[PDB]
Parts: structure tokens; C-alpha cells; sequence
């Protein structure tokens, strides 16, 4: 079989579902970086992908992703009881009270940033979100962040996710940003352990710095650093979803009115933004033993990818997935496998994103501010979603003019 890495990279979000569509199947065999790969889509496929008796993550992450997006030694690369113990550390951070606290900090940082946006006249909304997110998440996590360093640190965190998948010198910047962010986070962990940094007992950096593994040993400082960055970086990546919130408000008739007057609408709206827009790329695992499924062979060791975007657009589940319709979530049964913008299955027993509560809370803050507080003009621009970009974004980055918050 031919290597299809280039075709995938040219259409990273839609390649799998388009090929599935052509074959009339929810799975097909392909090859990426010269490695045979079964590509899966849909709720039934997601349920098998999350069966940890059939799939493992250890050794499955391509080195280039380790050197940019994720780091090395983090929870994403663990299996079994080692994984579940590490995953508990992240899950303990996500209490309703703590999630609310981060959302409040973010609202405050967004409001603090507005005067600067007004003074600029014209802004690229996406570009402006990374710093307020960085400031909020650092404060929340007990990470000191001097005012004069916040801009630079926000740029480094952005590079980890925004420049990692760029086929350009930007990827090299992502690699340098990873080296810098790991070293910075390690100094934070070291300071906490030495008692020179006074992070609170409820904060992420404290929890991670003092986490004991299954042998009652502290994480090595590098691993602790990577895990701390696994809180900081993806919180900054919410800039992408906030940009999509602004995009939906701009391009979908009736949405703004519904959000303004119907209090229960915001929850439905944020979920539909997660369903509708591409963001999370396909997740990778490896078959842990020989099995067969739906007439497809999964030999032990076979690389397997789960298409999140395609699953979120599966007509069997949604009927009319092509339409942006928040109302559809009134009929959702909260199934753990059929709606998977940040993974499927169970949070404790699998690799599902622990950041979902934070993402939902911050997206609701964004939707609230964009319809009830923040006034802005939207000049003529290319708002179409760039499906060739990782992460995907409106081509313009969502340009605003005349931004103020006295409305
Ligand atoms: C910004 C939008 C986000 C998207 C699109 C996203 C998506 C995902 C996806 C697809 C996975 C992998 C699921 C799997 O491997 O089966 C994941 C895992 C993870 N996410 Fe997120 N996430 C986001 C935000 C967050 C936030 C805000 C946090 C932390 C505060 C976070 C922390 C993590 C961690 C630590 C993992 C690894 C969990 C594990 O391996 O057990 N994510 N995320
Ligand atoms: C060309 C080399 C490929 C590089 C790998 C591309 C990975 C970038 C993916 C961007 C999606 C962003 C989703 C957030 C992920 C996270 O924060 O953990």
C-alpha cells in the first residue's frame, strides 16, 4: 500500500472521513510515515479505541509531537495502573469550585485587556487571546508570572500548539519554545519543592510538584514540568475555541439573539461549537493484541487513529451534522462515545481530556462577553475555516475593529 502522509497533512481533519465516505465504511487501512495504520471513525469505533484491553498508548506518540506539542514523559504516553494513577492527579484539579475560579480569573484578564484592544483600533482576535489566558491560568495554577514576562510566555505556550503542525521554520520555533517552557516549568517545580515558591495547596503547580507516583516517589522535575505544561498549554489553546465562538456568532443567523435572551442556550451553543468546528486532530494508539473488528484485521502492534472530527460529523449519530444547530443538544443523551471533540470514554479509566470542564466554562465566559459586554465591528475579511491549518482557524484570525466594553 502507498504512503498517504502527504494527503493526510493536506487535509488533516477531513482526510479520514472523506475516505470512509468513498468506501462506505467506518474504517480503512492506510499508511503514514511508512507505518501501516487503521483509520477509525464513528461511535462504535470510538468504543473499541477506548477499550484498554485492546489498545495501548505507550510508544505510540511520534517523536516530533513529543518535541513540540506534548513534551516527553507526560500522562498521554502512559498505560494501565501507571496511567490511571497519573490521570487522577489531573482529575483532582477539576472541582466545580476550582473550575469557576479559573473562569473568573479569565473574565478579569479579558476585561483588563480590552483598553489595549481599543487603543490598537484594529485587532486580530485570535492573536489577542493567548496572553489573557496565560495570565489567568498561571495565576490559577500557582505559577508566578511577572507582568513584563506574560507576553513572552504566552507566545511560547502558543507556539507549542499553534506552530507544532506548521510545515515551516515555525516548527523550529515550536521546538525551541518547548525547550524553554520545559526549563521554565522545571524551575517552578524546583522552587516549590525548595520552598522558595509559595503556591497554594489547592493549585495545579502544588499538586503536580508534590504528586507521589505508585512507589511513593516524587515525579522527576522534568516530568513534573511537562505535566504542569499539560495544564498551562491546553488552557491557552482555548484561544482557538474562543475564536470559533466569535466565528459562529458572525456567520450563523439567529445565534446572537438566541444567546442574548435564552439563558439555557449558552450551554447548548458551546457544545455545538465543540461538535461543529475542527480542532482536535485524530488520536493515535497501538493494538495491544490480535483481534478482528467489523471485518478488519487489527494485528498486535498495528497503529490505529481515531478521527474525532469525522465522528462529530457522523450523520448516523447527528442526522444533519453539516448544520450549526445548538438546539440539537437538547436531544443528546450524554453518550461517552458519540460526541468526542476532546476524546471519548471515561476520564479516569482512559485518556479522555480532563480539561473539558475548563474548556466549557471559559467558552461560556467568552460567549457571555461577546454578546453582553464587548462591542466590536467586523470588517470585510476571509472568515472561512482553514482546514489545511493545524489547528484550524478562520483564515483572517477573526479581525475586529472599534473594540470597547461600554456596551
Ligand atoms: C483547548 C481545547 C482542547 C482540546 C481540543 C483538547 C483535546 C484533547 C484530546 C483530543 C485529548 C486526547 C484524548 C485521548 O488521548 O484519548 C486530550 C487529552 C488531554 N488534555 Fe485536552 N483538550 C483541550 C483542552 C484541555 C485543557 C484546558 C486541559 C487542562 C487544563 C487539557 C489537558 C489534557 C490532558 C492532561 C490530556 C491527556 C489525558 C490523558 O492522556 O489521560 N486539555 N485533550
Ligand atoms: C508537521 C509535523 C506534525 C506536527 C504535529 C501537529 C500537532 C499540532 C496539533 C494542533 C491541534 C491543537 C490541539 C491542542 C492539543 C493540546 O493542547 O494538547
Amino acid at each position: 500500500g502507498p504512503d498517504e502522509t502527504l494527503s493526510l497533512l493536506a487535509d488533516p481533519y477531513r482526510f479520514i472521513s472523506r475516505q470512509c465516505q468513498r468506501l462506505g465504511a467506518n474504517a480503512f487501512e492506510s499508511r503514514f510515515l511508512l507505518k501501516k495504520t487503521n483509520c477509525l471513525k464513528g461511535a462504535k469505533a470510538a468504543e473499541i479505541f477506548y477499550d484498554t484491553t485492546r489498545f495501548e498508548r505507550e510508544g505510540a506518540m511520534p517523536v516530533a509531537i513529543q518535541k513540540t506539542l506534548l513534551g516527553q514523559g507526560g500522562v498521554q504516553g502512559l498505560d494501565g495502573e501507571t496511567h490511571r494513577h497519573r490521570k487522577q492527579m489531573f482529575m483532582g484539579l477539576m472541582t466545580p469550585e476550582r473550575v469557576r475560579a479559573l473562569a473568573q480569573l479569565f473574565e478579569a484578564e479579558w476585561r483588563r485587556a480590552v483598553p489595549g484592544w481599543t487603543r490598537k483600533g484594529e485587532i486580530v482576535f485570535y492573536d489577542e487571546l493567548h496572553e489573557p489566558l496565560t495570565r489567568a491560568v498561571c495565576a490559577w495554577a500557582g505559577v508566578p508570572l511577572p507582568d513584563d514576562e506574560a507576553g513572552n510566555r504566552a507566545g511560547e505556550l502558543r507556539a507549542l500548539f499553534d506552530a507544532a503542525g506548521s510545515a515551516s521554520p515555525r516548527h523550529l520555533w515550536s521546538r525551541l519554545a518547548r525547550r524553554r517552557v520545559d526549563a521554565w516549568a522545571k524551575r517552578i517545580i524546583e522552587g516549590i519543592r525548595a520552598g522558595s515558591i509559595g503556591s497554594g495547596s489547592g493549585t495545579a503547580a502544588y499538586a503536580i510538584a508534590w504528586h507521589r507516583d505508585r512507589h511513593d516517589d516524587l515525579l522527576s522535575p522534568h516530568v513534573a514540568a511537562v505535566e504542569l505544561v499539560n495544564v498551562l498549554r491546553p488552557t491557552v489553546a482555548i484561544a482557538v475555541y474562543i475564536t470559533f465562538v466569535a466565528h459562529a456568532l458572525q456567520t450563523c443567523s439567529g445565534i446572537r439573539a438566541a444567546l442574548v435572551q435564552q439563558p439555557d442556550y449558552a450551554e447548548l451553543f458551546v457544545q455545538e461549537v465543540r461538535r461543529f468546528y475542527p480542532f482536535g486532530p485524530a488520536v493515535v494508539a497501538r493494538a495491544s493484541q490480535d483481534f478482528e473488528w467489523e471485518g478488519m484485521a487489527f494485528p498486535e502492534g498495528r497503529q490505529v487513529v481515531l478521527d474525532l472530527y469525522g465522528s462529530n460529523h457522523d450523520a448516523a449519530t447527528w442526522a444533519d451534522p453539516q448544520e450549526f444547530r445548538p438546539e440539537r443538544f437538547r436531544a443528546w443523551d450524554e453518550d461517552s462515545f458519540n460526541f468526542i471533540p476532546q476524546g471519548g470514554g471515561d476520564h479516569y479509566l482512559g485518556h479522555r481530556c480532563p480539561g473539558e470542564w475548563i474548556v466549557l466554562a471559559i467558552m461560556k465566559v467568552a460567549a457571555h462577553l461577546l454578546v453582553n459586554a464587548m462591542r466590536y465591528d467586523v470588517p470585510d475579511q476571509d472568515l472561512s475555516i482553514d482546514f489545511a491549518r493545524l489547528p484550524a482557524l478562520p483564515k483572517s484570525g477573526f479581525v475586529m475593529r472599534n473594540v470597547h466594553i461600554g456596551g
